[PDB]
């Protein structure tokens, strides 16, 4: 089941490893997707109705805009990018996944993360560039990885990450 975060800035629907993101912006309704594999959006705005967005709410079925980029058919000016694996490192410990883009001022980029003995344990990645990474370790948001590595600031090492993960087990 997706878990709806709802305001007058729009709609959040997320799992584990998928978010469905609709915005409300001046001009009109624009959307982001992404599962494990891929991430699709559109700078553009979308035809999909707040009347599509309820029903989402209140039964779970998407919006026709979905089952389409879902099942591969993708509308106009609709950015697709495959996304690199969950992160090694924390793919034994079942590790949620989320991405970051432009609307919130990121170059594409996908965290993988897990909350463990308090902490959170991140790794973020450009999508574009999968080398670029930060893998950060503290009492942040997972959103700090991905802002750490949009400002170039230092993360951890793999074998401190990997120390961490170590200890967190």
């Amino acid at each position: 089941m997706y878990s709806v975060k709802k305001s007058k800035s729009g709609y959040i629907f997320d799992k584990p490893r998928e978010r469905i993101a609709f915005m409300f912006l001046k001009d009109g309704t624009y959307f982001m997707y992404h599962d494990g594999r891929i991430l699709c959006y559109s700078l553009k705005p979308v035809d999909v109705s707040r009347e599509e967005l309820e029903e989402f709410e209140r039964t779970g079925e998407p919006p026709e805009l979905i089952k389409r980029v879902k099942a591969g058919k993708y509308p106009e000016n609709c950015v697709v990018k495959e996304l690199p694996p969950i992160d090694k490192g924390l793919a034994q410990l079942n590790p949620n996944r989320k991405c970051v883009i432009i609307f919130t001022g990121f170059q594409d980029t996908v965290i993988d993360y897990v909350e463990c003995n308090g902490e959170t344990l991140a790794v973020a990645r450009l999508i574009d560039e999968p080398g670029k990474v930060c893998r950060f370790a503290g009492k942040g948001n997972y959103k700090v990885a991905a802002v750490k590595l949009k400002r170039n600031e230092p993360c951890l090492t793999r074998e401190e990450f990997l120390k961490k993960v170590e200890e967190c087990r």
